[PDB]
């Protein structure tokens, strides 16, 4: 893949544009390095989808974190969640895909770096609808009911 940063950022507002279709998406926020949305996997579970480009392979990446909304008192609180793959699959859809979960030095924060090393292999070279064919391709790991 040769999709540069300015090449993938050109379709940044294209991914979210379709991402809007997501029924779980409750919040829509863009960033200067991808996008930041708030997917509501569960009424008490929030999955912060964080998209970021990687010049490593010249392609976009995927990084999300599970959250646990706790309204014990009804303050709209939440707390990062952490489970194994089998448990992480209870919501996400890996199937044959691959993911890499790593914790921080403080072991208080972690992320779910989805395997996006060989995207062109799956997505392709179509730089036209890549950001779409990519997300819509990597979205099947979050929602198999939402086909953008």
């Amino acid at each position: 893949s040769m999709l540069t940063l300015p090449e993938y950022n050109e379709q940044i507002p294209n991914v979210r544009s379709l991402l809007t279709k997501w029924a779980k998406v409750e919040r829509i926020q863009d960033v200067q390095d991808g996008l930041q949305l708030d997917v509501r996997l569960k009424t008490d579970t929030l999955l912060e989808l964080h998209i970021y480009y990687d010049h490593v392979y010249h392609v976009p990446s995927i990084k999300f974190r599970l959250w646990s909304l706790d309204t014990e008192e009804d303050i709209s609180s939440l707390r990062l969640l952490t489970l194994s793959d089998s448990e992480l699959r209870s919501i996400l859809n890996l199937g044959t895909f691959s993911v890499t979960l790593s914790t921080d030095m403080e072991m208080k924060s972690v992320y779910y770096y989805i395997n996006n090393c060989d995207t062109d292999a799956n997505v392709g070279s179509d730089v036209e609808h890549y950001l779409t064919r990519w997300i819509s391709l990597y979205i099947r790991i979050f929602d198999l009911n939402f086909v953008p």
